[PDB]
């Protein structure tokens, strides 16, 4: 059981709410690197622990994120004019560089122009995304390879999905491998066991855990391990495939909103490309997602199931894996009452989830470093995996990397 | 630096909201006389201070302005028959007259008598309906406004229902320093983009001027233009060579303003109706919706064309006021002037920031609200736009609205 | 100059037209692989040279290509069942297979001879390069399907755009050998750079010249002909010559010049005298060579968004095919998105069928009129006995291809030795 | 086999075609009742043998069918004022009643003798069981109005669904006098067999052919047979074999060459027969979902007639829903005038060949001086109607005394 008050303390994230200040202790993905654009490009809109935010790439190329909201009068810069440098107001001409200084004020004389500076944060480019660090400037630890991104020649594939939930229960989908065998039934391997027996084992960064099922042979002292790691404070790391690996990060947009990223990360040559990547998940831009990467399933169009192909044997008929995933996690609410669960032996990686960030929040609302940064912090050498092992082999001992060839 | 409670005192409008009380106290425009059409014609809904109201003209051409809902079960009047000289609910038949007498009540047999429904005095001018919508026996007597001397002038209307809190509308009628910038790809002989501000306090708002440098003779000229604000919510604009130009704000409510921008001269000069619509895109059919909503807004980006704006056109928008409706509606339905950070340009801003709430403070403990009695503007008031020598104040420059 | 005759001889394939006759003794892609989908699939409906068709794969996952309309009362198969081995119609069940075989009708008394006497138009089916192809020629003229020269075994990747463009397919193919044009037409597209080859990101192909005005060569061959496009490179124009040889395979195949990575096809199939199949192809190596979903976002012929269900394009005159007329002003040359969609703005104006009576060609032109000889020869032959075309031994094959290169002006560029692009090759 | 020649004599009925001055020998449905309105009623739009026709109520409520276009300059008379006892065309005011006399001329001093002199085409019409009909051959060949075959008298229930259909009429009809297809298509709505291939019997009247299909019956099969009989009435009515409530009528009017209006009717006693708003829903042929305010269909090619590929794959075997547009579907995807030469038929479409024969003779014995088909002393009564029912093969079918559904 957790309380009404617990729930609020693990999921809100806008404003002074802890679990947001913690959040900003990490490096976060304001956007997609393809949303930006050429040098001078259009400004782009994008929004993180309820902040509106401007992104846009100045002429030398430099990405900026900054305050949606221009500092004379607040109007929108994502209006404004890119060029020459800087991003510049429509309303009254003043033009932030993107470090957020202002060059100019086209309607004034003093020195006023030194002397003020707009809420600007440090950005880096990495993995087809835009990074920006979103606390105290100077907490700002420098940039490391994140663990499903190991360095720039590893193909990188990115759907993203701005869906109308708290961040929580889409996190909490990621880390529940029981759903796969009953959501997945049509779509998604060597075992056909429903019920995986669950193993976790806590870490400096998160937890890792294993779903165990009898393979398809030799059930006797084999297992089939499917093993899911937690990257707080909003990362799964997915277990791969033949040929490529599976990644989720999840971006509170805020109370109610999150940004989902769905990876596909291998060797190039036996990695999707981002386009064919959506096609699969069905989040291909203007088929499957507006201009701004909104679903254009939900609850109105009940996310276009189809009766008639349920019927037909096809298990949850809605299209495109994730698409099913979205059609339960919208579907709990807003905020999902977790007050009002009732889980079983196969939510043990989700009690750990709420168990593990519960605990990082107070600790952190108190002094203590916020979890999964400094000497702890996860890197590429920490991946998921899945093979048959010996029911005599740990886990936890198997030596895997991530897959690649 | 203002507070968050000044923003709220200066900002709100619906009920007791002191600047709701003191705007009561003027004449009002509610809607467009195109709108209310034929003797008989169709009921009209129309919203003031966040109140809803109907606007019909009866039989006998009277136009009445009265709460929406009917007096019996409060059904909306606006679905009701506007003939024989009243408007009867469809519900259970009840017929008001424009005055709000209960003229018949279908279902009923001496109550007929003594019920009365709100309504408010109403008076027709350049194009408006009018409404006095404080105290009864507070109504002045209705004079001409300054941008409509008598109505052999040219009064020609753009309306548009902006969804956003009225006072930030009006900020940008008295603001010389926009169009420097912003309407830069539309707008007068300089191209000084940062004017020198001065101002001059009145009985009714004030004066102020803009003072660029012009294109030549700038050692011992300043090309002036200089801006009226009549208030609660009223700015006459620099005229141009043929017509003069005038902004009249109603708020609907506390996030919401019904925006009325106006030429006006003589009609030779000034353009008509639908000429206007044209010019600043306002007009029903294209650019709004039948009830004057623009189809323009955040969703869509208002129509900014990205292509333009690389092809030298400075907002990518078309029609000036859509380009100031961007930036007005981007600070959000009420602006919050905590956050503000002004400067030099700002200061014609400052000082309707600094008079209204003198004003509604003052009337709020009881003192006459500013603009009523004596203290009136009237036609002689104006805006102007010419090369002043910089020998002369400008506060005496001598000059009238534009005609011939 | 040509004449109305030659024009309408040139460009019908509907009915007994020659030039379709001609056209039928090759394989025809009928229908992508992917339309066909699963095995008791969905099926497709396909039009080539004036023909309706029904594309099905069975439950065997044999795909079969047949005459649209029901032997039976003529009505549209394309609703029928897909099961059990063949493809049944709604109304009186008459069921076929792949081939034409009538095996069951669950109205007509089995009880007499009527189910082995009726077959139905069917044509023999190969699936090959992520295309369904058939042989809509006369049955024993049909050759062994050999691999076609921009796709050589198996072990290739081929990426293909389908666009069903609403025109002639001549002037299609017209605009494939024709390479003035990309430096006119295609000039925000391939824009010009300090390189050797065109790879891309997405980004731009780069071309290592400004020259809009190339020296034309020709080389008539069995299977069509070869030429060149002899511009002056940026640097060393001295006795440096930056070849571009495009390959024609009759009767509607231009193999055009690769970049860096891939090698770049196109084969339009006449789906009726004012209506052609257009397919464009990226092909090579796996790992060098974009995946489907990529090459169509380059183009912007996806599915969906640039083109509806059946691979039509939204574009059009009505909507001046998105022509951003500010993204002209501002720099943009044709204001139109994905450079095969500017080609279609163009082929599209000159109308149903370009009126070739009318035209002015110029140098700039000497391919167009070398594919306007030769077919109108092989088509005059064919109609007289004659082999048709670019068939047995004299087709092409996979040592055919283009390729771009600057050569020293003292080379021929027919002496060019090139091989397709692959990795090293 | 056919010829191109014959299919052209079958089908055409614009202008001066032959099976068209046939047709306009029997009255015919011009349009619904439910159209036309009260009295001063907005004027209906409809189309016959290839004529466009205004149909409209007077103030008095008598119902005139005439030429659309007016008159005097050509506009059409359906943008016109129907007050005061006339129909009044828009531009000159020129004012018609139901019987075609211009009564008026708004703009003429029409006081004399060139305002009778004009009449207008405007042909005599009947209401009756829910239709505006009109006799729109000659004058003096017009028969005084016989209750037709499914319509006893007006104390009965008359459903009707209309579906303006793009095809030819010919291919329309066929589809109704044909069992053969019932046990395919309508495999999954549509009785006691299973049995898909029925023995067919023919027998040629005067008004047209009855015929009989014969399924073995699920039981008892050695002696019985299992009768459903069909009606074809020429030239496009179809008597269809009832259920256990109510009866069935298929009555197709020819718009033109490639269009026609299909009325599928639901008749018998009012309290075992359903409302109008009930057949539509049950045949999906209700104005404002399936079809246009034209009673034009949604379903088309376009749209593979909203053919759900799943529903197929689940077991529904059309993946069409709405029995009639099953149909819809393949009389249209057959092409306009369906090319009857490429047809190969067997024994099921014994009846089809029937009314091929008869129509192409009794067109060319009309052509010859021979009374229309089904005429005169010749037309079909109320005492022809469709049965089924289980029967001994020791019994002639064509001997057997049913009479329509009823109580
Ligand atoms: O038909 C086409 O789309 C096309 C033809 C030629 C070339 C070229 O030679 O670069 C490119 C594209
Ligand atoms: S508010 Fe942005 S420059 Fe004035
Ligand atoms: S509420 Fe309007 S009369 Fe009853
Ligand atoms: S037409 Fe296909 S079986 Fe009758
Ligand atoms: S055409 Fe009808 S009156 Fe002139
Ligand atoms: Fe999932
Ligand atoms: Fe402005
Ligand atoms: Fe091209
Ligand atoms: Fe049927």
């Amino acid at each position: 059981m957790m309380t009404h008050e617990e729930n609020e303390l693990l999921c809100r994230v806008e404003g002074d709410a802890p679990m947001g200040r913690l959040m900003r202790r990490h490096w976060t993905p304001i956007c997609l690197v393809e949303e930006v654009g050429e040098p001078d490009g259009t400004p782009v809109k994008a929004r993180a622990f309820g902040e509106d935010l401007v992104v846009f790439r100045d002429s030398e190329g430099r990405v900026g994120v900054m305050d949606e909201y221009c500092p004379h009068r607040r109007a929108s810069l994502v209006y404004g004019r890119n060029e020459e440098g800087g991003l510049r107001c429509l309303y009254h001409g003043w033009k932030m560089d993107v470090d957020g200084n202002v060059l100019e004020m086209a309607s004034e004389p003093s020195g006023m122009v030194d002397k003020v500076k707009h809420t600007a944060y440090p950005t880096q480019e990495w993995a087809g995304m835009v990074w920006a660090y979103m606390g105290p400037k100077e907490t700002m630890p420098e940039f490391l390879p994140p663990a499903w991104a190991p360095t720039a020649d590893t193909r990188v594939s990115i759907a993203k999905v701005l869906l109308p939930c708290n961040w929580a229960q889409i996190l909490e989908g990621a880390i529940d491998s029981a759903h796969s065998s009953s959501l997945h039934s049509s779509d998604m391997r060597p075992s056909t066991d429903k019920a995986p027996r669950m193993q976790v084992q806590r870490t400096g960064y998160g937890f890792r855990y294993a779903a165990l099922r009898r393979p398809l042979s030799n059930a006797a002292e084999n297992d089939y391990v499917r093993s899911t790691v937690f990257v707080a404070p909003a990362t799964a790391l997915i277990p791969p495939n033949n040929l490529y690996n599976v990644a989720n990060i999840n971006v509170p947009m805020d109370d109610t909103n999150t940004a989902f990223y769905f990876i596909a990360w291998g060797h190039p040559s036996q990695t999707p490309e981002t386009e064919t990547w959506r096609k699969f998940l069905r989040q291909t831009v203007g088929v499957d997602l507006d201009q701004n990467y909104r679903p254009l399933r939900n609850e109105a169009n009940k996310f276009w199931q189809d009766r008639n192909a349920m019927k037909a044997g096809n298990f949850t008929g809605i299209t495109g894996f994730p698409n099913q995933d979205v059609a339960m996690w919208l579907t709990m609410g807003p905020i999902a009452d977790r007050t009002h669960d009732r889980l079983g032996a196969s939510d043990l990686a989700i009690v750990e989830f709420r168990k593990q960030m519960l605990d990082a929040v107070k600790a952190f609302e108190q002094g203590a470093p916020a979890i999964g940064t400094g000497v702890e912090a996860a890197t590429p050498t920490v991946c998921s995996f899945q093979a048959i092992v010996p029911k005599t082999t740990d886990w936890r001992t198997y030596d895997a990397h991530y897959v690649w060839l």
